[PDB]
């Protein structure tokens, strides 16, 4: 397979390193932030459909599924939102893009708490509070399915995805750190959704393992 490797823009690499090295204890915020991103992407495709019905030809269901897998030590968050083209995937996760990253990095100096990370438009990276590696698989109506992945360290890879086709949307696979497996426990995931997410205008379904 063809794999491209990219460097994160410096400020994002710096942010990632701060997140990976922190003992910040309220790590459950990652779920609120990823669900929020899914909801924003769901809003995007749904808006586009008001004007163009064929936008949902790739899938009419608009929802978010949470899939813990204890055997694989992964928690997967899948949404059927607008997805990302390859260019937007690289831009949105590899650079400051539209975010307040610089202000956030100053806010951290000033000693603010990273729970404000989502208000600075960089909530995705909180995933690194709980994951050693994150894979993002995405399919936008205007492009092919791509898999982005990073274990931090300053780089990430993007490759065309040969996995199960998603009709449209984004799937985030969190390869959890050894000491963060509480997020694969059904009781914990339920408790967290309600505290940081029962505000979302889309169905959020937790798949219980058999
Ligand atoms: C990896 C982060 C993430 C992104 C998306 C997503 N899909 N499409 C888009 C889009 O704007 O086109 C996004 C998305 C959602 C929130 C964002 C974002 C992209 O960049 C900053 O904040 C998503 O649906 C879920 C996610 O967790």
């Amino acid at each position: 397979e063809e794999v491209e490797t990219f460097a994160f823009q410096a400020e994002i690499a710096q942010l990632m390193s701060l997140i990976i090295n922190t003992f910040y204890s309220n790590k459950e915020i990652f779920l609120r932030e990823l669900i929020s991103n899914s909801s924003d992407a769901l809003d995007k495709i749904r808006y586009e459909t008001l004007t163009d019905p064929s936008k949902l030809d790739s899938g009419k269901e608009l929802h978010i599924n949470l899939i813990p897998n204890k055997q694989d030590r992964t928690l997967t968050i899948v949404d059927t939102g607008i997805g990302m083209t390859k260019a937007d995937l690289i831009n949105n996760l590899g650079t400051i893009a539209k975010s307040g990253t610089k202000a956030f990095m100053e806010a951290l100096q000033a000693g603010a708490d990273i729970s404000m990370i989502g208000q600075f438009g960089v909530g995705f990276y909180s995933a690194y509070l709980v994951a050693e590696k994150v894979t993002v698989i995405t399919k936008h109506n205007d492009d092919e399915q791509y898999a982005w992945e990073s274990s931090a360290g300053g780089s990430f890879t993007v490759r065309t995805d040969t996995g199960e086709p998603m009709g449209r949307g984004t799937k985030v696979i969190l390869h959890l750190k050894e000491d963060q497996t509480e997020y694969l426990e059904e009781r914990r995931i339920k408790e967290i959704v309600k505290k940081h997410s029962q505000f979302i205008g889309y169905p959020i379904t937790l798949f219980v393992e058999k």
